[PDB]
């Protein structure tokens, strides 16, 4: 074996395999390697690093080893890459169980020595292609992770879990993880594949790729590593005012008129609303990008009048191009769509036969931008919602198709990462400054593009609200600052329902204090089209309605608190919004975010923090009136339902009527004064 | 290595490789291989063998050796085969290019001996799966081959052509070759794969099989030939009297009174009309097959009129299932269709979201005839159109398709004789006898099914009947005597163009000369309907009429005249259906066929015997007003279109005017008679 | 969506995804899954059934139900399935994630609504050839899982585990996991995948395969579920006296003499010793299966004397045969040899270019059986060591290797069943009773073949002895209750180490309370060959001694009191014995088989029971000079090295010096009065 150093830069070198660590970013790395004859020249989700100016490289008896501020790696003479901090504490150590390595006899004192023969840095050939990649670390018995992205299962911690490193609707593979141990680890590749923090090993895999990437970060507290992340991979851009407010959807508002009647009846009940929605199938096929004028007869005078009532006006953007349309046309003809590798030439049959715009394609992101600006950007609408995001393939089978950049099994994540690229860099170049789009999905870095991202078709029970509470911290974790639901979820909720509607007003109370508070729906009983087709174009039905005033007088009251609560809140949530921008904090997040050094803040997975001065303890079970809470120690603790003040350190048995759940105002943060929590003496 | 014999049966084994010789009908041996345990139960297009008389294995000093009558093979020690006749003469030898073989080195004295490595039977293992195989065989400078099915090329003699194993619109693999050195060979396996008679050797690959399977047979005629493969994968049947008059379609009637308007004209001029057919799209929609009585309100009045006027009615039959029909419903729910690997579901997106039903499931068949029976059968349509039988894939992409018998690359080809079989089997139970449907494609053996085989959606020019003029030859040395084509072609005729009334008069003249005389195509100027969709299903054009008085005058009075002498010529048709059903002799015929000692008739390609007593000679350009003709030794031959009588064994500098083809009857036939 | 019902079997369908579910012996069913025509007839590890005593199939509303004694099943008229026991407590279900399935909308109420489309029972077609499968399960908060067999990992819970399906030297995969919750599942199928334990969903996967196909069984107690197990898959036989008695072995004893030498020094010594071992490459070349009679010039006389001094010879069988031998010659020609479907037809490198027989080719099991029973067997062995039995490809391209059954991707893991049955059935046809071999690995039902598995070529550690803990009572779990390690580990002993000594020492201790004593390795320093080839045969090095007096006079001392003790406990060993082949009870057992009531049973890792008489609390590292002892409550526990009585239900911080590890009998067991008398 051989090592090539430099003053920055460690790599070592066994028969063609070429292992590359340096600085990238204050207390980082990033490691490559390859077979190949030189690593290639993809970055992924990484920007150019700012310079590291006291960078350590050193050999020592058979190792060589690099320092980068607060983490270190060594490699040894067979290869074998372990990481440290600046304490000396061991972080991530590779996996290795092979009796010859590198040439050279493994070690019989070690752990590494087996007859098993797997190697940690495993790049297997494809027969006549490229690589199958399995990068094994050893587990660690203290260690609990975090990030990762958005999954829909009832765990925080997501040691002992194995994600799919794969995009489907209500889902998204945004691969930071931030282990208890003191770093952050970034998979800076965007093939399909897994990821395995199984206890008896941690496994990542690509299903093809050219080498293996990663990015590795070392920090005393979460905030730190967060910090880094976004310094590595893009800060979000500034939230617009606007987007703190309300935003009322619903599958679907079917005419300009039906949707107008709803943003007059909220501001004719003095009601607070920032944003109204036109969900999908408002046009006349599939990759038109545009209103269909039969059903929406003056959109610029829609968009007027909502300008005057305070309201921005999103639209639904679907990434499909139906076969029929002269778009289709025109973008088959530049090699602007997506292509099936066998079998018809189809990617979804949702409504038609659909191809999806290739996201990747630098070119078909600018054409589909152009019709999007033409027919609304141009009008006033300064929001779209990037739906199937994916994207939805009909038949989720990776293998059967190919982008601009290559097979989805190598590239494929990155897909909503370039949908969102196509918008947020058309918006900008059009002249418009702090960017929010709605995205059904992400990959690592999509948060610089101005990504609110949502969970997607999750149905609706309370089952899901506890899933989306977990999944929504792991995707601030992961870097995702922007998130939100579908409050009372997608699929399922009947609105003449008891059960249902006790679930919306849990899911409207966790909802105000989400990043975004949103209330969209699938709801029951569903309204088929009057006409099933019109001129062979499949029509799209509703669901019932879904405004605040829709589900009895009782539930109006509570909503309509929650409201005007969340009004009080908006100067906070931009303070939170900022400091997302500024420092890469999540906004939700969990509570050993701002409790790192308290046991309790690293088990607790139904509390989270809003920011840094409220403590959210969300119901999560049907018929709940009453839950534990536990207070962080440190401050005192302001009960915003009662005004009364309790100490931190300690459990609360506290109350939770259906009117409110349990939530607590750090003591003299100036968002208690904002919120007007009294107590009166009777 | 090893020889196991017995009685009857060689068997030759070397590490797992097991080879096993058996007789298989008179004069023919079977030849199957496996590096499996065992050979599986797959007889594919080979029926049960009546057991052979004087069948002798031997074994010598190295080899052994089984004979069946005319036919011999030779197995050395190191498992190398080979092929002879009664006479000794070889027939047919594998191809081996080793330094070392079956744990022996090689003979350096041979051909065989090559540091290359190639192997006669190779069957390489498929990572996680079965065997991509490569039946590998020494050519022959001599060798002139026939056969092997429906191919777009101008090429009766296939040595040096390379032929696609796999089922493609106005393609069939029908994989029985017939060779000029006096054997014939079955490639009994229907996997997707190739057949290449290069030069320099033959090789026939399937791309995924579990084993090797074929079958060969010796004699010294090709009519011989014929025979032994018609006993081994079964006879046609007995054509039905109405198959032989004129059968008259177009791309489309698209109602019950425009095809009734059409049979009514045909009967108020007193022309001749057997058979009159409604295309495709009558249907609701796909998979429903039945007519929609908005076009069609009385299908039952319709068939009892055709039936007062002496006419049957034959129906489109598409296998296609669009998924928002009931059928496709039940039949999802039962597994009677075939299954996309990968991507969407749906197999082809022709005017709907279809999936094929599968023609390899005992259960998807039996379920379609019945809804035909209910919906056609039942009101007096016997005579089904099996379109689009290979299946048509609007991909052609093989390794993304299953079968119940398994993936397409594996079992692919036999497709269209399960479909024809679907149809033959029901209409048998339901007590109909000389059963033919339309089938656009077949495999081996599909002849016993009633298969009508024409040569699909060509285009209408002189390169195209040029082509189908090889293809419908090379037919019938596979062993599908029932044959036919689109008279003008399918697609490109204007009516009013014409070059085309020139082509079609040509093609016409050739068709009163083939198994079945068919009028067909999609004419231009083509109409599009007038609407798009009907509750969101989308509606299916027309192309112009396509009828015998069409086309001017001049044309008219040809056509006329040719239906008028296909009507004079319906009994010796039936006699030579007749013997095609008796004899596995093919209808239309080389000229090698019955002049097989006369060098001219094994190098000829345009022209050939319709039956044993009629040479035919079409014009295949435009503008040709004469030709070339030679009249085979043996006999003296009568003009058709003079009366002259000629002697045999010359070239005739032959008038071909427009309103006549040169065709010529051996004298004193039974149907000079019948012509005069 | 179809049920086809008759009173002994469950079926559904709809496009022609067959379920059915059917009796299995008492308190089990069996489950199979295909889109193939039919079932094939494979039944893998599976015995033919004894038909069971009430079972009944029903249909209620949309759903149907199949109950067999204490499990039942249930399919729901979307196919998903679900299995219950005798008091309705839910066991086992599917994992679905669907918004449409079986031509049916998803109830949006349930957990399995989503749009995620992840199938319970996933056949994905491999494009030409047959399906890639998975196996989906709800995972369960409470859940504990153990067994699966032998892996090198410090886990006998393993629950948020992975295990690889796939056979490595030092690993064994034997798919039968018990739950907590009160079942048993075989994975009865040996292609290569994986098992995935993980906390949000378990997966059971297969690379190639025709077919879905399990088996399950439900009972109220662990001892239960093993005997349940063992009805299925088959019975240990009964293990001979022989064998709990002390087996002598290192890498490697080259000559007769030398191999005689240590016989008669323990002898000398008055030492008990039962099975002395002629390792490896012994032989003139792979696939010879006899002495080098230059090295070994009268086996018989060898054989006869060992006779004499009450010991019996165990012989190394390697399962490669080399490309230059005459059997490499017939068995090419007969075709009993692996496949190699790409590149050079070489499966191992190791002192020349060889191929493994192939163990799932009867023929070729038969030939080898009878080359070993002419060369050794006739001369009175009666143990063989099946030595490499994975087998143990230089490179583990598990794609690139075929076999009689199949590709090694869809049938591989089955080999060892087969290189055991070779012997076992050989040695039974030739008139031997109660056979055991050593075979370094296993499938399913490798206990019926009287497989004594050990662990393989482990390092000399205080982790790998760790591991091995916890591997051999997974093993037990798995239904293998014949099992061992070598004494020491494998790799990495320096016999002059202080350190590798006393790791020594403590493997010995434990390796007494172990189902078989054995002790072997390869010590260093290592002493290569005096000439590197002979004749072109590359010729096979040796480590250092091995024997109980070659690590000094005090560890000497210990070892030998360590070798009494065994000879004490023979007879228990034998008890154990009769009643792992009578009831599917292992020998060693996690403390839960014993005490399933008691909670501190299913967390503890580092104690176990040797039967159902003594606890075992070995001490696994370096120094160590005592260690906590939870006594299980329900009797009283006798301290083996001091005699003191302790009640059963607390704790003891219990001494543990050098020269004994903590042990305890419980009071009044026969064990008791054998130990003191």
């Amino acid at each position: 074996s051989e090592f090539i150093l430099t003053s920055d830069k460690l790599v070592w070198t066994y028969d063609g395999h070429k292992l590359q660590i340096e600085p990238w970013g204050e207390n980082s790395l990033r490691v490559r390697a390859t077979v190949a004859p030189e690593l290639n020249g993809n970055d992924w989700a990484l920007l150019p690093a700012k310079p590291s100016t006291k960078v350590k490289v050193s050999e020592f008896e058979d190792s060589a080893r690099i320092v980068n501020g607060n983490i270190s790696a060594v490699v040894n003479g067979r290869g074998q890459l372990s990481f440290y901090n600046q304490n000396g504490k061991l972080l991530l150590e590779e996996y290795w169980r092979t009796r010859f390595v590198a040439g050279q006899g493994e070690d019989t004192s070690s752990k590494y020595f087996s007859p098993l023969t797997h190697e940690a840095r495993e790049l297997k050939p494809i027969q006549g292609g490229k690589f199958e990649l399995r990068a094994r670390f050893e587990s660690q018995p203290d260690e609990r992770i975090y990030g990762l992205g958005q999954y829909q299962q009832p765990f925080l911690n997501v040691k002992g879990c194995t994600m799919e490193l794969a995009q489907r609707n209500s889902q998204a593979s945004v691969p930071f993880m931030m282990s208890s141990l003191g770093y952050g680890m970034l998979w800076n590749n965007p093939a399909i594949g897994e990821v395995s923090f199984a206890n008896n090993v941690t496994t990542w895999m690509a299903r093809v790729t050219e080498q293996l990437d990663y990015w590795i970060t070392a920090a005393d507290t979460p905030a730190e590593i967060s910090q880094q992340y976004a310094a590595a991979t893009g800060a979000a851009p500034m939230l617009p005012d606007y987007a703190a407010g309300f935003w009322q959807c619903k599958l679907r508002y079917r005419t300009q008129d039906e949707l107008m009647e709803v943003a007059r009846e909220y501001k004719r009940r003095s009601l607070p609303i920032s944003v109204i929605v036109a969900d999908f199938f408002h046009w006349p096929n599939q990759g038109d990008w545009c209103f269909d004028t039969r059903e929406w007869p003056d959109p610029k005078a829609m968009i007027d009048e909502l300008k005057e009532m305070g309201i921005e006006l999103m639209v639904s953007i679907w990434p499909t191009v139906d076969n029929r349309t002269e778009n289709y046309k025109i973008m088959k003809e530049k090699g602007y769509l997506v292509k099936a590798e066998r079998g018809v030439p189809v990617t979804m049959t949702f409504l038609g036969n659909t191809t999806f715009f290739d996201a990747t394609h630098p070119g078909a992101r600018k054409y589909v931008w152009e019709q999007a600006k033409k027919n609304y950007h141009d009008l006033g609408i300064k929001i779209f919602w990037l739906d199937e995001a994916e994207p939805e393939y009909s038949v989720y089978d990776f293998e059967n198709y190919r982008y601009h950049l290559g097979p989805v099994l190598e590239v494929g994540n990155i897909y909503p990462r370039g949908y969102a690229q196509a918008f947020y860099e058309g918006m900008e170049e059009a002249g418009q400054t702090e960017i929010v789009n709605l995205l059904r999905c992400a990959w690592a870095g999509s948060q610089r593009y101005g990504a609110l991202v949502w969970s997607g078709d999750i149905n609706s029970t309370f089952g899901a609200l506890r899933n989306q509470l977990m999944a929504g911290l792991n995707m601030g974790i992961a870097g995702i600052p922007w998130w939100t639901t579908d409050i009372g979820g997608f699929d399922g909720g009947d609105i003449n329902d008891p059960a249902f509607q006790e679930l919306l007003i849990r899911w409207f109370q966790w909802g105000v204090f989400c990043p975004v508070t949103r209330l969209h729906g699938f709801r029951q009983p569903m309204e088929e089209p009057a006409e099933t087709y019109r001129d062979g174009i499949a029509q799209c039905m509703t669901g019932a309605a879904n405004e605040i005033w829709s589900y009895g007088e009782d539930n109006y009251a509570i909503m309509k608190s929650c409201l005007e609560l969340r009004e009080r809140l908006r100067p906070y949530v931009m303070r939170v919004m900022k400091a997302a921008h500024d420092t890469g904090a999540p906004v939700m997040r969990p509570l050993f975010f701002d409790f790192p050094d308290q046991a309790e803040a690293w088990q607790i997975e139904d509390q989270y923090m809003f920011g840094p001065d409220i403590l959210v303890a969300p119901v999560l079970e049907a018929g709940q009136r009453s839950r534990k809470v536990w207070l962080p120690e440190g401050c005192a603790w302001i009960d915003l339902n009662t005004g009364a003040r309790q100490n931190g350190g300690q459990w609360c048995d506290c109350d939770a009527p259906l009117e409110a759940i349990p939530v607590f105002i750090r003591e003299a943060a100036a968002v208690q004064a904002e919120l007007s929590i009294a107590l009166e003496h009777h």
